[PDB]
């Protein structure tokens, strides 16, 4: 159980550089930078020295376990060009923690978290002009970890590739807030107790595409993932779910589903709970929320705001849920949205260096 | 929509051929033949013409959805060199049915099932000397279907590759005789859930299983017994369907297997075994729920005869033991012959190797 070291980085700069895209006409994860990180592993020799080199196709054996048994995991984090023109990562330690834990659950080989971070930092530094010159755009960092075992045997891989892509992304909505409609159909399940839903393992995402297409066919933008006999609301697509409301006890509450195995422990989710705890202005509950809790609250005018949280869209307001053939209105946009707007501004201010924070590291 | 057609096959023969492996010293899925099938798809142009060409690395964009969101599915079926030296596929139509259905559930593009079969048949024909000269070995056919979308967007792919590998494989167990397995039963891990993809051969179902398989091996077990629900239903033996041969609660001789309620992969071998047992008409055949309590209650009453896994891998794999809640539970399969397991093995083996005629076999094109 060794590791690749950032000290050993072999840098092959590209001799031909690509034009950067317009920040205001960007489709998410469509455009890639000049360079990538790649690190080879084998059971026989362990970690090879890491490479920063030009973006290129991967040459994979067609038996590679990533292609057959989804022996794969990824991360998502961003680099932000601040108002002071300094580039910052946001809580990147939490991403490295989550990637390591996911690697263990996948049986992919462990690595030193600080060494991968330093390798990512060198990659973003070389491609730093790709971090858009825009206070509403970012560079998406996609660490990826794949089994490359050339064997059809269902086993712990004896060959893996860890690589990192960079992709400049614009504002989540090309437009201020575009509130989403959620397609809520309990027939589909994202994740289950005893499953891998609390990891960013590829297997969790492939099974979701069918339901996402069903959502789009019914003029919704995301899936509301329901779970269990009592229809728990768990996640908004690939975003954590927050409910701002008067609870059953008549108390002002920010509620989110708890980490009981079926929720991806989001970085944004952690940051929002940390903020709401620190503010000390209302109750903060990691607790179960059902469609009946929600509809009961809406008939009693107890619901203020619902929003998704994630690296993608820091705070994504929900306006409507389609469920049992009815459109259910969530009055998020008629209540400001006051708290969603405040949370967006606090995280945005930290990300873009408008305010100092422990949560940000300036680029190496 | 539309489909690639076998009539459009572009064949690029290999100019250098590899030596075949020893039929008696084969490891599953480690050795590959001279050629592969590849077919490109895009939303813009649809299916390109299929290629049979030398085995080669795939050139994939590192954003390919197969690498990120497991936008992928596979099949497993075998070609058998029979006692009459004729090469036979076994129920290959059922594999094409299952691949199509899996493609729909994955949001990968549909294709004509007959055209893929004919493409596979041409591939196996060109590489037919790879079908081992051994009546206890096979050629494993691995159809694979991957999203190759160069975009990190979590979406229906606008780019896919369908390809087929061939791998000569020996008997499941080296000895050729039954090597009975121990199952590691830990309810903490769940293979599949209602509203999930457990009834498809989608890659996502398999990645989550490796950790549990390693836990099994660490406790001297060979396979995972997949438990489900508050009452601990026995569902599957690793990547094999589960059969229980026993006296049921009604005092009747019964072959039981869990039913296709969404959390069971509809196995070809599973279908063949039910078809046989129905046809024989010698005992009750029940697609029904089986719990660890049903099993342990039956063992206390000496009501259990045989437990076996079923699958293309190991036609019939006897179970001798289950580790569950820190106790070793003995299944007396090997002390009861195993009579039914042995009969089922013989019938399917005889069909596969052309010892007996059947509708279930197609001779090679
Ligand atoms: C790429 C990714 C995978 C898994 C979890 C999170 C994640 O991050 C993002 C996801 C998305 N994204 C999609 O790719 C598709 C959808 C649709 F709704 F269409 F399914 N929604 C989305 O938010 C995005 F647009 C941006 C980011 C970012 N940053
Ligand atoms: C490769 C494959 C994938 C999914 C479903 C079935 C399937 O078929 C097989 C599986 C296995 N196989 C493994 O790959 C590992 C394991 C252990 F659990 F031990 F890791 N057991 C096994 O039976 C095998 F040995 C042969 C065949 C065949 N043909
Ligand atoms: C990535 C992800 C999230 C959000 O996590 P962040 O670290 O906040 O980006 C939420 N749910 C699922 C299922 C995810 O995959
Ligand atoms: C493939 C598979 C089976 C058995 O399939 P056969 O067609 O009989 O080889 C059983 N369970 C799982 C999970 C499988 O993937």
């Amino acid at each position: 159980v060794g590791t690749f070291k950032a000290k050993d980085l072999i840098v092959t700069p590209a001799t031909i550089l690509k034009e950067k895209p317009d920040p205001n006409n960007l489709v998410f994860g469509t455009v890639f930078t000049d360079h990538m990180l790649t690190v080879e592993w084998s059971s026989e020799f362990g970690w090879e020295k890491p490479h920063i080199k030009p973006l290129q196709n991967l040459s994979l054996h067609p038996g590679s376990s990533a292609l057959h048994y989804a022996v794969e995991l990824f991360e998502g984090l961003k680099a932000f060009r601040g108002v002071d023109n300094k580039i910052r990562l946001f809580q990147p330690n939490l991403n490295m923690d989550r990637m390591y834990r996911s690697a263990v659950r996948a049986t992919l080989p462990v690595f030193d978290k600080e060494e991968l971070l330093e390798c990512i930092q060198q990659l973003v530094k070389l491609d730093q002009e790709w971090v858009p010159y825009s206070t509403s755009a970012s560079l998406y960092i996609r660490p990826t970890f794949i089994g490359t075992e050339p064997s059809l045997g269902v086993k712990k891989p004896t060959k893996a590739l860890l690589f990192v892509l960079l992709s400049p992304v614009g504002p989540y909505f090309s437009s201020t807030f575009n509130p989403v409609s959620l397609w809520a159909n309990p027939k589909y399940v994202r994740a289950w107790k005893g499953g891998t839903g609390d990891c960013k393992m590829g297997g969790n995402y492939g099974s979701s595409l069918f339901a996402q297409c069903e959502a789009v066919d019914n003029g919704c933008q995301q899936v509301l993932w329901l779970y269990g006999e009592d229809h728990q609301i768990t996640e908004v697509g690939t975003m954590n779910l927050f409910l701002y409301w008067i609870n059953e006890d008549g108390e002002e509450e920010l509620a989110t589903p708890p980490l009981d195995g079926i929720i991806l422990p989001g970085v944004t989710r952690r940051c929002i709970l940390d903020l709401a705890h620190q503010w000390g202005e209302f109750k903060v509950s990691e607790r179960y929320l059902t469609m009946d809790d929600l509809t009961t609250a809406l008939e009693g005018n107890r619901v203020r705001e619902m929003f998704g949280s994630g690296t993608a869209c820091v705070v994504c307001p929900v306006s409507d849920i389609l469920y049992k053939g009815e459109t259910i209105h969530i009055p998020t946009m008629e209540n400001g949205p006051k708290l969603a707007s405040r949370i967006l501004s606090k995280l945005t201010d930290i990300q873009y260096g408008r305010e100092e924070r422990d949560w940000t590291i300036v680029l190496s």
